[PDB]
């Protein structure tokens, strides 16, 4: 039994558990998306420029800890996702990036053709720098086991890869796609591993369990709270792990930030004798604000497949393989204050400021609603974020690209069976993609979007005050809003923040935008001491 | 200041370089001139690249210091890859110096005699087989650009390549400092010492085996005393043979696997405390099962790391690790030698050779160093007493012997030294010999001939191809200055041997004339164990 | 129907018109060994040292302008023939290396492989340093169209190529080996180039057919000889092309050499408005030497695939194409002095000087004896041989490595079917290959060997006679002659050199080794000029 190459990759991607394809087409990519379209194999959800089609993909292959899908065309429109694609690849996010591309028999008549860079295999070379593996279909004998190999690769080490298919090859027959290659783990090393990553935690006075994103990547946030619960340790997540273990029985006690964040999580933290980062990524954004310089030589660190302590490293050790392996060797258990969320926002007729705004969301949950699933942009956003209550969290905390937010809100929304996705974004981060949210009526969400309005792009500003480029105008994007078939409002004053809050989540059917002004120089908490220090 | 090619000389013999071995050509005429007239390293000249590069690579294991090779451009460099491939695989640190065209030559839209498919090719090959490389085409960078070249090839050991256009060699640069600083983290190292210690403690028979590594970083002695802190035996690797022959107590012997002797084997294969100390993980060390070793459940130091416990400590120095031991211990039945030659009239094996070699040391003889080649000359030196010895042992690769003899031999201040050769390598590079009076050496040379590749022949019997002609090399010996004498039965290689030894001032090439199909006993089962393996 | 692969490729070489193979074994290229010893299908001729198996492939290579075939084992063998593949890349001569390789299974038990280099794929990497094409066997289904493409290669670019043959692939069961790849020619372009070329011929007032190597490589030296005969110009050859034409009714005026060679052929070439360099190497060997600086973008330059003449390049132009297309433009014919050769050798109790031996050696062609093929090594021996009668001449004149002679003496007589081969060669070079000669006996052949002994590399004092480790010893290679098999005698004087040369010639069954004694600081009247120049 045999099928054509295209519907053989999109079923494949199912059999991975992929439960959408971003795209926008282009004539290299046209048979294909045909072929999307009509077998309906994955749900085809168009946006209007590139990079929200990497972000959405970016953001369901977090929301769902499995593939992510983005559909492009050859040059102007893979080249046109390069920036969210590295984004993805620094925040190991396995987004599945598929380019049509000239049939294999183009190229040949002494033309040049449209979309393509140097040489016709210029974008193949350019992808390989952002992906963990790659291939060109032009094979039919060989595309199923390149298939395999390359969502193999996407799902083991968590990061993209690259599909480059010709499109004369869309349609080729081929045989069914098989199983991911195997990737070959020592039980006996597993087993040194786990005994002394035990053995250090249990032989620390104070050992803390630091979890990032790779928690999440392979599924591990439950059995992660177990771990936790069992070895009877406080977790505190990295900077850019914010989110993780949401539904976990005991929270996690906090986010680390260094001298940003709390001063007891941060306390706790950097005088532990047994700091287990677990699947964390070692950024500046998430130690590099570090009050008391930590030495990263004596803590225990999980990642990219490795675990290294005690200044040396096992090799080939799957975070899953580890955390089943340590859970194997702890009876089931027979406790640290919170930081505490900022809470009673005034709602008088005095100006925003971001904690009021945090103040505002926290207050709606405390009062009876339901956390939902927050989505920011780089920014502001984010360190107000930071001291929201969320039912997860997605956010570009360590490559801190901006455009990510709506985007990837959009994307997470279009997976989450009816539940709305909170989106937090500045205004120099809408200006870039927050306008894909005209998309919102045809994909059939309602996202609620909190535009931070300061008219500057006020993080530089922060960092280099004197500056006058970070100046930017007021645009007006609640009043733009309708054109783009949402709800939009601006408020100035806490009283009508508080109001356009309850409104927007009172407001199914259209996205709801509240565009929040902001005065410049008023920032977070949080933001302020990751600068004042 | 000074001229760039006196700098560079400087800087080799201030790491302990001993000499040049070197064949010029136009390119490298200026670099010759000037190491002929400033006299910072003797110039020793050869007759044929490939021993160029394995007499450096000899004098380099001789004091564990760095060797060098100078050639010309083109049909100088690429006649020595292999040489230097094989220093490579066995880590000693060659550094190969090449002339090349000056940086203003080959624009004038003309090729270059000696040029690969660019100017650039030969330096692209080099990279292949060295772990640093520099063209030093800017004086200003030069001096830098020699200490991390000469650095590197001290700190990895293994070989470097420096490519110097013509009209640089007389360049004014500024002296050349010492080598970039490799640091080494202390808690890492006190780390990694406590854990090797305390497995080595936990092992009811703990078995030290020494590679190369520890003949390259000067650590026989400091491993010598290792293994009596640790109350421990000392064994060698196939490669490793030669390793700490003036040791108060030598190591019980060598492992080879079902080709070696039934007891240091079982020592080895049942040890629970398996300390490779410098170790190159081959075929050749490990492969000659009996039973399957799980090196994953070995201690394993090799190239800057340590590995137990299925983890790996980088960036740990053999070096610091063996301090680092010593310093946390408090100070505290070898395999028997082949001997009794029969001097008649039987023919002569391979194994009456290493009688006669061991009858005379145990009279009164002072062992001497043995070069060997690869053949069954190398698997019968296996049982030769020696003051250390040196072969491709790795690499496999032949004409190794009779260059490594004479290049030792250069370095050894007096000392002569004992080569063991086959009939098809000696036919490679044998011919050296006949620069041994300029050279102002004399070796004593025994040459396998048995008119056949027989390790081949072993391996694959049935063909014709193994079968050589016999070749008269002491009737040829003449002609390149020393004294030859062919001898067939064992009464005459007793003879011959002790004729040798008693003169000096030529080369004595012994042709010791072997039966085909007569191998040692260590061969034909080595030979046996690869068979099996790959059936 | 199919076959083993080692045959099949074995079939392929003799297909291409291969009449031997050189080699050395080693254990992984004993399984290719032996199918080769066995099928007979390539003669097997083994020597001593890898060099010489390179060396004597290029030159079976040279003799019969077909592919030569040089059969090594891993890295020790293959790593000890790069100078040799080097050269035969230089100096355009299509020697097949094949070298044997561990099993595809092998190399995956955590072990290193004796012969390796830093990886199992280092070799491979550097012969495509030293090849046009390259390909590891290492897939039966694969195998044919490789080996086609890659003996395709050789042949079209007349350059070596490399095949690497895991040794569990030897007796792989593939299909036969079809035809080369085919190299598009332009006929359009052809027609033109052609006609721009007679054109600029025609216009000139003194032109010169300059031949080079590619006009023997590609078998087109009859054609050429014609070719120049139908244009009415006169012949010359570069440095390297020394040798051809060696059969054409109206010989070649001479060599080209600038300063060092005859002046008339030098002010014939110089002062030139139409010369046409056929097939040669732009090499400093070549055209360095000019008394008259020579503007190369004057001249018409067929080389490479390509004719460059008025400033600009036609590509993709076969050599063999272009003399075809002028040959069909130009009706069939309806001449200066020659350059005279040295003659008249003085046989007394003079000393030898290497005009002596051009002269004794001419002497003898000259009273009767039919021209040998000359393989000549670098030295002052090939300045010298720039002055002998051959038929036909194999020397290093671009890459100018030494260790050639012997060997290419040895590989061209072993394919020469009864004709002796003159091989001149100096003390310096024969220390480094001079003793394959030991293999000639099992080789059944018997070459006359004029050794130049000056105890020294004195083309290199020449150059910088200050210096002091140009001199050499004495060697006593006549008496070192019965060692190996031949006949030796060392010959001081002039009559004993001419009494030497008779007895050799008088003398087959073995190799005969005349040894002449040349004092230092004597060379060849070429060789001077050339320095003192
Ligand atoms: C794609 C990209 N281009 C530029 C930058 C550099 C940047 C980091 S933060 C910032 C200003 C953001 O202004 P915004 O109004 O969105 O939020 P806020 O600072 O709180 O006022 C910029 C331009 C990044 N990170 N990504
Ligand atoms: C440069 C190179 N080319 C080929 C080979 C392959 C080989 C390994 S063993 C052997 C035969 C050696 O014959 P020898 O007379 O020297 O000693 P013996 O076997 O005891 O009779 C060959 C050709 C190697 N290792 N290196
Ligand atoms: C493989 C290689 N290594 C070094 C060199 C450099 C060289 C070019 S010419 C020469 C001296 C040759 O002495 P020979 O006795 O053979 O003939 P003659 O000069 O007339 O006395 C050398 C060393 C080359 N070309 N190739
Ligand atoms: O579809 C796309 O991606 C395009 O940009 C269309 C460009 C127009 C076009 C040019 C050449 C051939 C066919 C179409
Ligand atoms: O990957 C990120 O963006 C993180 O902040 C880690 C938490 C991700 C995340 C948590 C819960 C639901 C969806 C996503
Ligand atoms: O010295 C060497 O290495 C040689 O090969 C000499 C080749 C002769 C030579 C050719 C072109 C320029 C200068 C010299
Ligand atoms: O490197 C080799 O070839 C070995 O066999 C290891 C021992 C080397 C060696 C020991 C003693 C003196 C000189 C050299
Ligand atoms: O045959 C060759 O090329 C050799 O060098 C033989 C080296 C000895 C050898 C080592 C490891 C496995 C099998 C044989
Ligand atoms: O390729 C070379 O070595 C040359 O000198 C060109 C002539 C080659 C050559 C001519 C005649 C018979 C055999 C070979
Ligand atoms: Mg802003
Ligand atoms: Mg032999
Ligand atoms: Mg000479």
């Amino acid at each position: 039994s045999h099928m054509k190459l295209a519907e053989a990759l999109l079923r494949a991607l199912k059999d991975r558990g992929a439960q959408a394809m971003f795209g926008i087409p282009g004539d290299f990519a046209l048979p294909f998306f045909k072929v999307a379209e009509e077998t309906q194999i994955l749900p085809l959800h168009t946006l209007s420029h590139e990079p929200a089609v990497g972000f959405a993909a970016d953001a369901a292959a977090r929301y769902s800890s499995t593939l992510g899908v983005a559909a492009v065309t050859y040059g102007a429109g893979a080249f046109n996702m390069v920036n969210a694609v590295a984004g993805a690849y620094a925040e190991k996010s396995p987004v599945v990036v598929i380019s049509g591309a000239p049939g294999t028999t183009e190229g040949n008549a002494g033309l040049l053709l449209h979309h393509q860079g140097r040489t016709l295999d210029t974008q193949f070379q350019v992808f390989k720098e952002i992906t963990v593996a790659q291939a060109r279909l032009d094979d039919p004998a060989k595309a199923p086991a390149e298939i395999a190999r390359v969502l193999g690769a996407a799902r083991a080490q968590s990061r993209p890869v690259y599909l480059e298919i010709p499109r004369n090859m869309v349609n080729a027959e081929v045989e069914p796609v098989g199983d991911d290659p195997a990737w070959p783990v020592d039980r006996d090393a597993l087993a040194a591993c786990a005994d002394e990553v035990l053995a250090a935690m249990r032989s620390a006075t104070s050992p803390v369990l630091m979890v990032c994103v790779e928690v999440r990547r392979y599924g591990l946030e439950a059995k992660v709270a177990e771990l936790a619960q069992r070895l009877g340790v406080p977790v505190v997540t990295t900077f850019m792990g914010r989110g993780l273990l949401a539904d976990a029985p005991t929270p996690p006690l906090g986010t680390y930030i260094g001298v940003a964040g709390d001063a007891e999580i941060t306390r706790l933290v950097e005088e532990s004798d047994g700091l287990f980062l677990l699947g964390a990524i070692l950024s500046d954004t998430n130690f590099a604000v570090s009050q008391r310089k930590i030495d990263l030589r004596k803590t225990i660190h999980a990642f990219d497949r490795a675990v290294t302590l005690g200044y040396h490293t096992y090799a080939d050790i799957p975070l899953a393989g580890l955390v089943d392996a340590l859970l194997e060797r702890l009876p089931p258990s027979d406790g640290k204050e919170p930081h505490a969320y900022p809470t009673g926002l005034q709602a008088d007729g005095e100006p925003i400021a971001p904690m009021d705004i945090a103040r505002a969301v926290n207050d709606r949950v405390r009062a009876g609603q339901e956390p939902l699933l927050i989505a920011a942009d780089m920014g502001d956003c984010l360190f107000t974020a930071m001291d929201m209550i969320d039912a997860g969290l997605m956010a570009p905390g360590y490559y801190a690209g901006m455009g990510f937010g709506v985007p990837a809100g959009i994307g997470a929304q279009c997976v989450s069976g009816g539940k709305r996705i909170l989106t937090v974004v500045g205004d120099g981060a809408f200006q870039m993609t927050g306008w894909e949210l005209g998309n919102c009526r045809r994909l059939g969400i309602d996202p609620i979007v909190i535009l931070f309005n300061n008219a500057s792009w006020e993080m530089l500003r922060t960092f280099q005050p004197e500056s006058a480029f970070n100046d930017l105008d007021d645009w007006r994007f609640a009043d733009m809003a309708a054109g783009m078939g949402g709800d939009g409002v601006r408020v100035r004053t806490r009283a009508e923040l508080k109001a356009a809050l309850d409104k927007a989540f009172a407001t199914r059917g259209r996205f709801q935008l509240i565009e929040a002004m902001i005065p410049r120089g008023v920032l977070s908490d949080t933001l302020a001491r990751f600068v004042q220090g």
